[PDB]
C-alpha cells in the first residue's frame, strides 16, 4: 500500500527469473517479496528483517498455504541497508527458487509446490522502482 | 478487458512516469495499455488497433467511468509492428498524460478526473518485459 505494489497474471514459468528494483524506507524494520498463486499461498515469501519479530539483520523465508506460514528458513547473509536500494533476482526451477542478491550472494529455496507458473508477487516495505522477467 | 499483467498500489504520482517493454504477438488485432483507479475505472486507456473494431492501424484513447466509456481521442501515427517489441513511457501531469515513443513520437490526452496518483496499472494483449517508474 504505502509501499506495497502486487502484480497479478505475472506467468512466472520454470526456468525464468524476474529481478525486482526498489529503495528501502527510512521508517522501515523489513521488506517482503511474495511469490505465489493469491494472497493466501506464497511459494516463497522473502523477508529481510532490519529490527522485526525479534530479528536484527536476518532474512527469514518461508512459504504459505492457505494463510498458514510454513516452516521458516534463516539466512546469515544480509547485504542490505535502510535507505539504500535494492536488487533481487529470483530464479523459478521446478526443484528450488535461487536468490540472487546485486552483492554477488546467492542461496537457494526449497520449491515446496511445483506449480507450471507463478501468477502473483507482492512487495511489502519495499518502494517499487521496476520489475523485469525474462 | 484487460487481461494480461495488472499491477496495483502502482500510485504513479504527477510529475512521474511508467514505462512499459514487452512484445507485441505476430497476430495480434490489437493490444493496450490501462490507468486508473481500478479495472472499471480508467484515466487513460490506450489502444493501438492493427485491425480491431473495423479499424486499421489506429490509435485510440479514452478514459472510463464505472465501465461508461467516455469521448475517444484518435491518433494518425501508429509506430507499431506486429511480432516487434513495443517501448511506450506515459508521463502524468494533472492536466494531461504524454504518451511517448521510442520512435520520439509523442502526443497528449487529457486527464478527465485529476487524481493524486494513479494506482491501477493494466495490459492486453502484449507480452511484458518490464515495468519501471521514475
Ligand atoms: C524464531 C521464530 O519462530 N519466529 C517466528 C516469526 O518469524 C513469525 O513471524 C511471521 O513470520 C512470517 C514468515 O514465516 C512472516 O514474515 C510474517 O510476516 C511474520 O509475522 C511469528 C508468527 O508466526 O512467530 C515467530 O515469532
Ligand atoms: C468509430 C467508432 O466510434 N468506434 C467505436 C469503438 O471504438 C468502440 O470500441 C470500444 O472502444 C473503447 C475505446 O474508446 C475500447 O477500446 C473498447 O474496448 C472498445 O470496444 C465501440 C464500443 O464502445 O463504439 C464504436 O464502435
Amino acid at each position: 500500500a504505502s509501499a506495497g505494489v502486487a502484480v497479478t497474471n505475472l506467468n512466472l514459468k520454470p526456468g525464468h527469473c524476474v529481478e525486482i528494483k526498489g529503495s528501502i524506507p527510512p521508517d522501515c524494520k523489513g521488506f517482503a517479496v511474495n511469490l505465489g498463486e493469491d494472497a493466501s499461498n506464497f511459494l516463497l515469501h522473502f523477508n529481510a528483517r532490519f529490527d522485526l519479530h525479534g530479528d536484527v539483520n536476518k532474512i527469514v523465508c518461508n512459504s504459505k498455504e492457505a494463510d498458514a506460514w510454513g516452516s521458516e528458513q534463516r539466512e546469515g547473509v544480509f547485504p542490505f541497508q535502510q535507505g539504500a536500494e535494492v536488487m533481487v533476482c529470483f530464479e523459478y526451477q521446478t526443484d528450488k527458487i535461487i536468490i540472487k542478491f546485486s552483492s554477488g550472494d546467492q542461496f537457494s529455496f526449497p520449491v515446496r509446490k511445483v506449480l507450471p507458473s507463478i501468477p502473483f508477487l507482492s512487495l511489502e516495505g519495499l518502494q517499487f522502482k521496476s520489475i523485469t522477467t525474462e
